[PDB]
């Protein structure tokens, strides 16, 4: 069931966004985050994969670094970017 | 009962840390400690002679600074690294 090896990914940022948070891997999923074209979701995919494993981390730094992820505020701060430009397209994003 | 003189004395940055800490020394004691072997445990000692010593103290401003040596936030921080570190090694450093 698994998709051809040989074809380019539909959503390659959204991808490289899920493998590196997946992994704790903050800053990359960052970069991948800014570099996407659905942000918000993202962000809030993020914050909740990040407090899903929170739970499951054995080492006390890692649990620490998942509870404090902000991805969270990443889609607040864009949503307050959005909502001050339109207040109307922005309600449109929410739906 | 006292040792041979011309012997090397076999952990001397314990001894010099000790002969710093007792004498209200705190910038010599801070380096003797940070050139020791076993940080954790000498900072606790240094805690606890110098709360032994704010009580001997005479005068108002050395009793304040004995106060205020702040060597178990040394040990504290120390610990702190190691256990960020291993946090296996870390409870095996502690017993």
């Amino acid at each position: 069931n698994l998709p051809d090896m040989d074809r380019r990914c539909e959503h390659p940022w959204r991808d490289l966004f899920l493998w590196a948070i997946l992994q704790n891997r903050q800053e990359m999923a960052n970069y991948f985050w800014a570099m996407g074209p659905e942000a918000v979701a993202a962000a809030l995919v993020g914050c909740k994969i990040m407090k899903e494993m929170a739970h499951l981390a054995t080492e006390a730094e890692s649990a620490r670094s998942m509870k404090n992820a902000k991805y969270e505020q990443f889609a607040m701060d864009l949503f307050s970017e959005c909502y001050s430009n339109s207040e109307d397209r922005a309600y449109s994003l929410l739906v």
